[PDB]
């Protein structure tokens, strides 16, 4: 007990409400991205169907894992996430996805646009999130890297050189 | 010798009633997935770890079922619709509370919503089987899986 | 634009006592088949000993999984299964196995007869079980075809052409 | 020996000759589909070569497994399958597959046509097969589902929207 | 050189008392398997999931041990007997209640049953080991596994 | 700086004799696969399980070999032809009986047909090797595998 | 042209004694946490015994991996770690664990406080560690977030509504 | 039948001397784990990699052994004690030097430590086995594993 | 504290009689591996495949056992000898005939050889165990495995 | 309803200085991979096996790192250049000798080259982080991995 | 011991310098092929991006394994391989790969040309390598087979039928 | 349009006694190599003990697989192998291994010479084996190159500068 601490109750780090809202925005955008990825996965037709069909499923898997990680971090810092359908639909920022069958060029353009919007949201939040908690800033770094790689892999088909 | 001659053989096509019934199943499965994840995150109390893991198993099963139904919908040449606006506006499952809940409340809520989800499938099964037994089999599998999950979740609060 | 239900206490499907009794018949025959299969697995001797030894173990595995599935189905439909040794011994319909070491042909004949008896019981139950619940009818179909495959694989050894 | 049966030889289900022929038709169509799938797998060239090259191999795998299951069921019900080359060539119903290298659009049209023909045969046979044995009707359900999924995944390439 | 000039060399044969003792072990293991599955199905109440899984582990271990003992009995050229009539008429474990039980009752019953099963092996071990240490080792392994399972199940109800 | 300049470098092209010899190999492998499956289904008698499993191993090996040969044919810019009409009209394996056969008859038949296939491969190997050793290597592998399968199947009926 | 370097004796990054002392503090706290986690794993008893038993094993695994990573980093930067029992016992800051059998509520409270103390130590050190070497700052981020997740999973058991 | 008519059946309880002996084993296993990790980190010199890997294998084995012994102590209803203060105050292994040590010195030190650890088990075995052969088997396994590791670590310094 | 103040601690040393007994075990295990492989290659007749696979399992087990015994001999600081000249000049198993044998002859020969191998271990066990129970345990394991293999191989020719 | 309207949302674009710095990293990673392979092939002497395996591990790590950096360059819409001419003309690592080398020389050379590779990354990190922390994180990972490899290789020749 | 040899030092097969150079040519071409494969893997854009992106990675993997096998054989026959960047760049025979982003058709043509050049080099060397060592000729056979299969799989995209 | 053969009793390839004797030589040398490798594995001691310990085990595994392959080829060509201990000891050509504990340098030298002797035997046999059957010549090629690689990995430790 030379250097041992005599404290009987050691408390943890608590996030501020601004921190909670800044993480909530990321959460809702990731959930909306998952839903739109599945929709575009089902309803795409045309030339080069198979490759896009598989890449969209990879995108959806990554988005689901990321959203779960963010929500678990919010719980770990003693905040309350909200991932209900009403809240997601009412407060998401991604533009609405059109219905019916869409050819592959349209799907490529739409998905590139929505991935870019999600990454923009993460980039806007990162400044304050890093100024408060670098450990959460690191998770944001990982999400940005993954989403940008997926965006490149999807948008590269439609390039003309 | 006995080979066919036709070069443009067509396949089976679903009717609009078929499409509507499968849409009714699909929106409920997606909403169940979302509510399962919410209850997975926001539960506290005793047996927290057990409910935490069981809800993740339920969410996995629901996601797989929804994908199977949507793929069958496309295979029979119909168009599924799983957007957030449509799900939130047309689902029949009751809304989930938004804060932390003790485990007894989560057990009751999840049992209620799984029962509603199974009731939808049991309601549409008669017409779906009258037109396509192959899809009736998928409905049978969904009913069996969901009922087993409901038993596993609801058995915690039994009195004796 | 909102169709959510209000009813907060929704109850599930409830099985009838006749349904429970029929599934009980199925369960008790499966358990007895498992026990007799293990006995024949241990005490067989003669020609093709290794082949009969392995096939009987595969049959036992299949029977155990089937009985577990049926019992879990009863519990899911809010009925109470009964798989105690006294009940199985006093209620099962399979004729009893001889006690000592049996040559290969005798074991083949006995196992073919008992598997046929089990499948006959399931077929007798299927009509009412299907008239009440097709979801359970599907499990009955699976058990029937698995057991018939095993019966062919075991009985085909002794057939002479 | 209270409720135990005293029967010394219990016999199983026997299939009628009409049942045997109804399953024989399914068997020969599946084998012919496997052979044509391999041919189209080898000889396709043009744009989007790789995706079709791999999807055809998945189709061949599924067809082989289904054929083996049907033949094993036929043996289980004391019927005799016939999968010889002369019988398949003389009695199959699928239209003949052209030779030489074929571009991808032609291969997609041909394969969609032949998968639809196979599914049509199964659907024609299912009524009587189900009226006699639901356990075999269930296997027919599974085959129809798998084949229709493969048909969608192959035909979706040439859709113009 | 030193090679042995025999054509048929005879193996080790067990005595009837040895066979009877191993039969006593085998019957109890089989009855434990059946009772474990019963308690696995019909348990219900608080902390349902953990008991639901631990009973499955116990049943798996009991089945493996039973097969090992029966194979040893055959290897020493004796005849095992694992029929339902013999098990039900000659087992020593107390009877299991027939309806669904709360978790505390299941824990108490399973602890008692495992204790009886281990007591049988401890009674038989001296006589078995006086003849065959190789079978004594199998008995050691069975005792170890059963006692660990008994601790893991019984620790639920301790109050301290 | 020893780099080449040519920008339209062409590959090896097979001759029509090369293509004919590889076709002769391919049709026999496909017919062997079909006959193996038939014998796998329709055998009864003693050692039924053993022949049942061995024939499935043989069919797997034959399928992989035929695929390798056809892919080599395509790689050397020749066109394979594995349609059912061509196989039935041009194969050299003797016709297989159409009913249930006892195991001795199946052993004899399968040994005869495997020997015929290996004889065809050995007949074409001289010219195929004199033109392309890389394909000669694949033929060596096929010969080795088929001979091992023939031994494993034929050894059951040996006299002493 | 050619930009190859000439210097044939190229030296690496060297850590300062303050850097070494800070990493030593982190290492000793991780080792003490591993030992206390194993003790609590063995001697807990009561309700939810199985769940606490498994979670404590996961905590011990994570702590062992973290301590090994920190010690290997210290070696990689030409510093010498100390992991001896006398040094750990005389230097660690975590309060000592009670000796006998403890009910699950007491174990939950004790483990929550000890994990919080360990995370507080890492948080205090991270400032200087990051000011000198961000590559090590990243490892500290990983340890912090893993430990906070484990703390949430353990402490959530006793929360009331 | 022959079923036993009891409701609560008591198990086997270990004596305090039994608990003390198993505590003596446990403390040395934990201290050996810590010293193995220390020598793993701080070794340097010729043939660094082989020692770096063998010490990790030794540490894994020691950790598994200590866990098995402590679980057995709990199963026989005794209370283990593996706290840092108790280990540092009551272990019998000699103290380990604190800086970088060349490979020959590390080999000598680890051989000495493993020999002391095995000597403790050999001294305890007679008294433990006079009461519980099932625990005697665990001691046998520990002795075997540790002696094999001692051979593998000491063989490098032999000169012959 | 209680730490021991030594620098070099001596381990357990095996006596030459102990070494000779373990040599007697090792030579027979190696010879059994060789004879098992020979019978595996040259068997022929009815039920060929089953013996062809069972002999391979027996050879694998014998190889692992011989390696374990040799490593134990090295661990107790003795020197094994497994050269071909020593095995051929000192083994006790009867010689194996050199041509193709029917399955009944092979079954009889292998049963005789395994019985001789087990008899050697049973003769050695008392003297080994009186000194080292840890090695007695390894002998127990070898005896168990060989007995089970002998049962599986001999059970074909039993008539009843 | 707070959804965006913009339908041509653009991404983050790297600057030419960013591209140049990442190119500086990439050429050194490729050159280190090639030199690791060379030293892997042409080493002789003592501890040959250990260095043989460690150099393979280092080559694997370097290849994965170079691929990650190139994919990041493409993701930020920059064009990597990893051709042999560019690598040979612009790399900064000292040239590797051409014949077979004793192990001490290889250890010294590889330590020097890994140190130079890490120095390049530490030089570019300031600007890369001031522009994009997400890429700064990848550079952190590369530095960590390379430094651990350097420790594991260089610890062989340390005096005490 | 009638047949035992009394030799105390038996030496192995040694390759001639011409043999060494003949294998050196194969080594340098394989390394250059690996580098160009990775370059084309990174820099390709256009239609059907994904399939080519993955096939080039498979080609690179095969080339790396082949080069390792050849270099280890060269060491085994006691020769000294040389796989340095200066030597490869100065002495390779494959034509230079252009820079910047390249559309898929151009990449297909370039990769077909370079794989054909590599196979031509191996075929040129095989005659003498076989006249000296059949065991090495066998490795050359394996390399030729693998490379030609990859060439077919890559060039089949541009065929017009 | 029918080319089926009539010959119903078709015989395979039969090996000559000289062929059988040559393969017998190869088999006996491989078995003796396995035995000596295990001996050296057990009794080596000194520096680099662990490395030689593992390498000798890998060599023994390779030799065992090779001997099994050669014996099965002998059986497949209808010849009778003989791998008894008396025959191996009387007819092997490898020099006898020393009995007691031996340092690592001595083991390296001994194993190098014995592997070279085995490969020399295979090379002496390959000419006639290939002149009669190239399919067996291919197996000989595989054995030669595997053994030479093992010889390199073992002998390379003792090379000086």
């Amino acid at each position: 007990m030379s250097a041992r601490r005599t404290e009987s109750d050691i408390q943890g780090f608590h996030a501020t409400p601004e921190f909670g809202g800044n993480l909530q925005k990321v959460l809702v955008d990731l959930i909306e991205l998952s839903l739109q990825g599945k929709q575009a996965h089902w309803n795409v037709v045309g030339s080069n169907f198979r490759d896009l069909h598989l890449q969209l499923d990879e995108l959806v898997d990554f988005a689901r894992e990321g959203s779960d990680t963010i929500a678990e971090r919010m719980r770990a810092l003693d905040a309350v996430p909200d991932g209900r359908s009403d809240t997601v639909a009412a407060t998401t920022t991604l533009p609405e996805f059109p219905a019916f069958e869409r050819s592959t060029a349209d799907v490529v353009d739409l998905i590139t646009t929505r991935i870019n919007a999600t990454v923009d949201t993460i980039r806007r939040v990162h400044d304050a999130v890093d100024a408060e908690d670098p450990s959460t800033a690191d998770l944001l770094h990982g999400l940005i890297d993954g989403l940008e790689k997926q965006a490149w892999l999807i948008r590269s088909e439609n390039r003309k050189v």
